[PDB]
């Protein structure tokens, strides 16, 4: 038994961990299946992709083409349908009809062995007709056969009868395939739309309180939900909603000792009041939570809860399950770290004394919140827990509830980030916030939209409670507008942390990416009404970007992305396409100076000829333009961060 | 059962077709095994390579190192021993001692609960001691344990006692490994030295005849062997030695009609005198062949026979096995092509009617010649036969006779060239002859010496009966000198086709790569004795190159090769290393003009400091130099084509 088949079909992609983990897609998402296909001798090959659904049913006829001359690399686009575990194969084959046509087209005008050549053509078309199911199609081919054999017609006429468009149509759909050879099937995990596409909004319920009761509840925080939905978001992500420890509770601005009314960090989970399956008593009850979830649902918002597998020193687990922690010789548990950051208010979990107990309890907790309508979890720092632990937990949860989405908050080295996605995380945080120059952005998104897209779905948060980039610090509102445009148009999933709209950008100190008076350690009431009235919010820009995304399919996918040359380092241009929808974006990365540039569009990449010019509408302003191979732009920060254009019919 | 283990160890390389074919080596050859290794959290990892021989026996302790900071890619060099099928795995582990040392070196000077840190180190060293077999090593570690625990001593000195070199030595030999995780085993095929290293000489026995009998015999051809051994060759490759057909026999200079005593192409195999298992009547008998093989052995020369699976029209197979050929509707068999080259004198084989019969007869023929001492086969145009056919044939033969070496003469596209090597071919012809500028050679050898070396062993023929490159045509003798130096020093296997050393360079016509009056179609008597007497031969240079290769282990391997910058386009520099042997080569690629250049060596790549300088000897001349960071060279065509220097010790 040979490893290589009759007609070699090798190195089928996409592939994850040599086939041990599935490649990823979502419903309706297109992606390219490719392979290395060739044969011995000089005759032609063909190839096609067979995508099988969870019941094993093959999809449509999907012929491949060679992707570049001389490479023997073949590819075709396939589209994922319903959710579940799919599989795909590549089939390679001798293509004798293409070979014969190429030869016949030369030998017949030349008068070389024309009777022999034409009879050879007849015998091929006969064999082709054998595997054709439709009688009318069979007759079309038999007609070509009989004309090929009609020795009373001129040679050129006999040949032309075999090359009609009606003949071609039958053969494109039902080619004569010699020596059909398959690859072994590769697995494909198809998940719901929201795993790839969605806009995310993060906020702290406790900050949305009242004059008499500053600490918000689920009842009072539910009042933010309409504004969040009105901005076009689809997911609300909440920091931990559990009780917060008192022992070593942190004070305002990440100081070591809390005083008086200090609320502590939500990530210091657990107290006598309860742990990960409990509600912070100042937020209300489980019933209040259900109400909040119902109200979010009515507005088209899904809740994403923070899952942080760690404990305050006051968490029940500390005495109920001591072996879930590493104890030093004197009995103490060292507080967690993420150097040079220190987390004195929490203990990390130890996994090697009782991995089964931890896993059982972890999925019990997740299933608790799932029963209260939470189908998305934002997983805090998963790279500090064992990789195989997440693999097991996610397979367990998705085994009964495949719609549950896990988002990996792993800001770490590339190997770990990729692995966490590959072992099951539906979504990943990225390096987005640390990619701000044109080169950084171009390089990173080429990586994300390239091969990584077969296992990773990026969630572009333009800020988070722990990340205020110096770009925003130094650039002010024009920088906030640029990052929102970039995040919203470069990834099918993006997000902001509340306060981004107001352009909050005062850091803890120079050189830090922490906010001053961080909301992690104090209530932060914000005057939303005033900001709206005084126009000191970019909420209208955020709203518009999400509307443009909702209306343009090209912006709801990841893999089709192309960067176009510009003659200015500060100006970046790119396009994305999905079917007949084409979006073209031009961004001035300079938040402080006006930039004019020439944008030289890669026209064949837009599916246009170099001479052509197309109508475009800038969806940020309503202005229309006619663009071609080279277009002038002038972008004034404060007035215009970018052009976000749809190509018009 | 999770796909990732406790400590992630991923993407072990080398790997060939995802583990379905083995990576390759030869006895004594070193190469890097690598993997992606990391863990959760911030603690240290360690890794090591377990190389197992054909009987399952593990090699010595082989710890890996991270190859580049922040990449989590780890590697180690291993060395292949005896021939057979080996396996390798990578083991990954938590390295608690490295972790503890790093923490202790910081915390002890700062006075941060030092009693606790030191008691944690004592318990680690206690664990580490329990496993060490050596009783002297054990008491050394437990001595450090006691020092660590002596509370009556200063903290710094308690720690310092755990960091002594004699403690380091023990733990380098027997580290404490936590949570040991292993990759799945990958296969390694180890083959004999000749598969990677050897110098080849191609000649036609019929051309080495006599005045009274111009058509050479095996007995007269044997008298040519001493001069071939004296040039330092190891392998003598003979074109087909079988009867040659008369039907459509080609005439001199590849004319379509043979006349009179035209001997025809040896590749037009078969007549009623016999086929692939027979000897051409004019060469003699099988006994004569045996004499020729015996004489070759006496001189340290192995025979490589040409295997060409194709037939003249007079081959007995044509009527005995008509289904081994593709017939046209009129019953005729179209002659072979390799467009636009036409081979009117032969029929190609068809494989899909009786593949079992063809495979069976093929290995029978090979085994016949193997019984007569032929353990190397040069396989003619394997890419016009099914890839799976060769995979089967090569597995069948190497199954009983693993020492047999197959060389693929596949001048074709890269995917097929690579696949043929991957499915079993021990050696491959290459694009070498069409790589003549510094960039071409640099790029091509970077490819060959990189990842491809895990499955492909290159045989650098500077010429063949079908390839007289324009570089040789225009450059004359000095060009022949350059190509010999390049071929012999860039690859551990190289070869020439006879007449190369006489600098035969007259093309069939301008822009052709065929020789005028090609030996493929006529007897080519060469007056070797006169060429030697008159010095009109570069045989002494060839002899010198082969002696240099025999005396310098660096030139007998492929993977270690580094190119060094020079400030002249026409001058190329490179180095190769194997243990303490280093060879530095500088070549003037201009065969018509003298070239002066500055050669800026990458001293770190030579294992030297940037300021340092080292004694070298140019093994072509005997002249000694002192070379360092930047060296002047002056290379003069016909006098000094190159420097071939060994670094002196
Ligand atoms: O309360 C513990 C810890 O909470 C925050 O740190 C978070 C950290 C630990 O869970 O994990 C991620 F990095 C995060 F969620 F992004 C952080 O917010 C506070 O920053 C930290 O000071 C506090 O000690
Ligand atoms: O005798 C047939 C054929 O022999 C030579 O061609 C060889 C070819 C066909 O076997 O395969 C390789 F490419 C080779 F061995 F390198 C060729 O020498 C002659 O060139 C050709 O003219 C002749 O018809």
């Amino acid at each position: 038994p040979t490893v290589v088949g009759r007609i070699p079909v090798l190195d089928v992609r996409p592939v994850v961990q040599r086939g041990r983990r599935p490649a990823k897609a979502v419903t309706g998402e297109s992606f390219e299946v490719s392979a290395t296909v060739f044969r011995e001798g000089h005759d032609a090959v063909g190839a096609n992709v067979v995508l099988r659904d969870p019941r094993g049913r093959p999809g449509p006829w999907t012929p491949m083409r060679e992707l570049a001359p001389g490479t023997d690399r073949w590819g075709a686009t396939v589209t994922a349908g319903e959710t579940g575990t799919w599989s795909y194969t590549v089939e390679a084959w001798g293509d004798p009809v293409t070979t014969w046509r190429h030869h016949a087209r030369i030998k017949i005008p030349a008068g070389l062995d024309t009777d022999l050549v034409l009879e050879e053509g007849a015998r091929l078309y006969e064999r082709a007709a054998a595997d054709v199911p439709g009688r009318e199609d069979r007759r079309e081919l038999l007609a070509a056969v009989d004309a090929l054999r009609d020795e009373s017609r001129p040679a050129a006429s006999r040949l032309a009868a075999a090359l009609t468009p009606q003949v071609d149509a039958v053969l494109a759909r039902h080619p004569l395939r010699d020596l059909v050879t398959s690859s072994d099937p590769l697995p494909l995990l198809v998940e719901r739309e929201r795993a790839l596409y969605g806009a995310w909004y993060e906020f702290f319920p406790r900050s949305e309180g009242t004059p008499h009761t500053p600490h918000g509840t689920f009842r009072t925080a539910a009042r933010r939900l309409p504004a969040i939905a009105a901005m076009g978001f689809d997911v609300v992500y909440l920091p931990p909603i559990h009780p917060i420890g008192t022992t070593h509770r942190k004070g305002r601005n990440n100081t070591l000792s809390a005083t008086g009314d200090d609320v502590g960090s939500p990530w210091a989970i657990g107290s006598p009041e309860g742990g990960h399956d409990s509600i912070h008593p100042a937020l209300g009850t489980l019933d209040d939570f259900d109400h909040f979830v119902t109200e979010a649902g009515k507005l088209g918002l899904e809740i994403a809860l923070d899952f942080a597998l760690q404990c305050s020193p006051d968490h029940p687990w500390v005495h109920k399950h001591p072996e879930w922690f590493h104890h030093r010789p004197d009995g103490t548990i060292a507080h967690a770290e993420n150097p040079p950051k220190k987390y004195q208010d929490i203990y990390p979990i130890a996994f090697d004394a009782d991995p089964d107990g931890l896993a059982t309890e972890t999925v019990r907790i997740l299933r608790h919140w799932m029963d209260h309508g939470v189908r998305i979890f934002r997983v805090d720092n998963p790279h500090t827990k064992p990789v195989a632990f997440w693999e097991r937990v996610i397979a367990d949860i998705n085994g009964t509830d495949p719609d549950v989405i896990f988002l990996a908050e792993a800001f770490t080295r590339p190997a770990m980030m990729a692995t966490l996605a590959q072992i099951g995380f539906q979504q990943s945080y990225t390096y987005f916030t640390w990619r701000n120059t044109k080169q950084e952005l171009t390089e990173y998104l080429t990586e994300l939209s390239g091969e990584a897209a077969s296992y990773m779905r990026p969630n572009f948060f333009a800020n988070t409670p722990d990340i205020l980039h110096a770009y925003l610090q130094h650039g002010g509102r024009p920088a906030f507008e640029v990052r929102a445009v970039l995040a919203a148009t470069l990834s099918p999933t993006w997000g902001i942390y509340s306060g981004y709209e107001l352009c909050e950008n005062t850091p803890l100190r120079e050189g830090s990416e922490e906010y001053l008076d961080s909301e992690k350690y104090q209530l932060k009431p914000r005057d939303w009404t005033r900001a709206a009235r005084e126009g000191t919010t970019i909420a209208p820009l955020v709203t518009r970007l999400n509307t443009i995304r909702r209306e343009n399919p090209a912006l709801r996918q990841l893999r089709d992305l192309h960067f176009h040359p510009t003659d200015k380092e500060e100006v970046i241009a790119y396009s994305k396409r999905q079917g007949s929808n084409t979006v073209l974006v031009v961004v001035n990365l300079d938040p402080r100076h006006t930039q004019e540039a020439t944008v030289s569009l890669d026209m064949p990449q837009l599916g246009l000829d170099w001479h052509e010019s197309v109508p475009v509408r800038d969806e940020l302003t309503g202005e229309t333009y006619h663009w071609g191979r080279a277009n002038y732009v002038r972008l004034e920060p404060g007035r215009t961060p970018a052009h976000v254009c749809t190509v018009l019919r």
